């Protein structure tokens, strides 16, 4: 979360597979109401503002993204999903369907709202990962293991503005992210988990094993042969809702040279990945915030994608072209050089 912006994904849905796919996200999360393709053609810059409308707007742009990534024929080598968007991880992966995904979402921020519980914030903090959280006041937690250098916590606002205060003064970096004002990965949402695995469960009926690409940020890799990281179960989703971030963990497995695409409306992580990733890795943003063509963006992504060695074909993008090709088209011939 905190990459939605308004008006985002506009630009690409001029493509024929992104407007398919927001068209069919929208069938399937149809029955309560909301079209996601009102949210994104809204105007009103608080149609985001609302939890479960970020929420379902985010899950549907990563589903169209992956699945125009797909149309290419791009098929990943590994998957890291960081808080939310795990479950684009697992539509990703195969292990979930693009209803299914779209409806865990949706419950995910529906029962989030009914909590209705105290408000929470969340400050990025430059200190550390070990010193933080000893150095946590009491009903603050490391929120997300981002990277090394960066921590992310979470709690009642009083000590979280508080600490974030105090490590201020010390001059460490501090930052307040974006969290609706309500926490997330704390002991908060312990009290929403009954009614949400309700819900995922009325929702998903085949769980399906989770793949050995994906690897789990909120399973420890101690765990990953648990019963929770064989299958992307609602129980699974539950406790990635609950359990603390650990993305900085699982980034030691990218291997080196690897190309990292990062499927989101926003780059947002793209710091942390440059920081705490080994320097070979090459990154590709995919989106910019209210960029001006989104479409050109992305397609500039692709092009450096060529670049990396990995073979990605644009045609596939665009309606097919009829052949023969008409007459008075350029000799290629003369344009091969040797």
């Amino acid at each position: 979360m905190g990459t939605q912006w308004r008006g985002m994904g506009l630009s690409l849905m001029r493509l024929d597979r992104f407007r398919d796919s927001i068209l069919r996200s929208d069938e399937a999360v149809k029955p309560f109401g909301l079209k996601v393709s009102q949210l994104l053609l809204s105007t009103d810059e608080s149609t985001f503002d609302d939890i479960v409308h970020s929420f379902v707007s985010l899950t549907a742009i990563q589903i169209g993204l992956i699945d125009l990534l797909s149309c290419m024929g791009l098929r990943p080598d590994g998957i890291v999903g960081h808080s939310l968007g795990e479950v684009a991880c697992g539509y990703a992966d195969g292990c979930l369907s693009q209803e299914e995904a779209v409806l865990a979402a949706y419950w995910r921020g529906q029962c989030i709202k009914e909590a209705h519980l105290p408000p929470g914030a969340m400050a990025a903090v430059g200190l550390s990962w070990e010193e933080c959280k000893q150095r946590c006041p009491p009903g603050v937690v490391p929120a997300c293991h981002n990277s090394k250098d960066t921590v992310t916590i979470s709690g009642p606002q009083a000590p979280v503005f508080e600490f974030v205060e105090q490590l201020r003064k010390e001059g460490v970096f501090a930052k307040e992210v974006r969290t609706g004002g309500m926490a997330f990965h704390s002991y908060f949402m312990e009290a929403i988990a009954p009614p949400l695995l309700q819900e995922l469960k009325k929702v998903i009926r085949e769980p399906k094993p989770r793949s050995a690409r994906w690897l789990s940020t909120s399973i420890p890799e101690a765990q990953w042969h648990s019963s929770l990281a064989r299958t992307s179960s609602a129980e699974y989703n539950v406790n990635n809702l609950v359990s603390p971030v650990l993305f900085q963990e699982a980034l030691w497995h990218v291997p080196e040279h690897a190309v990292v695409l990062e499927i989101a409306p926003h780059a947002l992580l793209q710091a942390v990945l440059k920081r705490g990733l080994k320097p070979s890795c090459t990154i590709i943003p995919l989106m910019k915030k209210d960029h001006r063509d989104n479409l050109e963006f992305f397609l500039a992504g692709i092009g450096r994608l060529h670049l990396s060695g990995i073979d990605a074909n644009p045609n596939a993008l665009f309606p097919p072209v009829e052949f023969p090709a008409p007459r008075g088209t350029p000799l290629i011939s003369p344009l091969i050089k040797w």
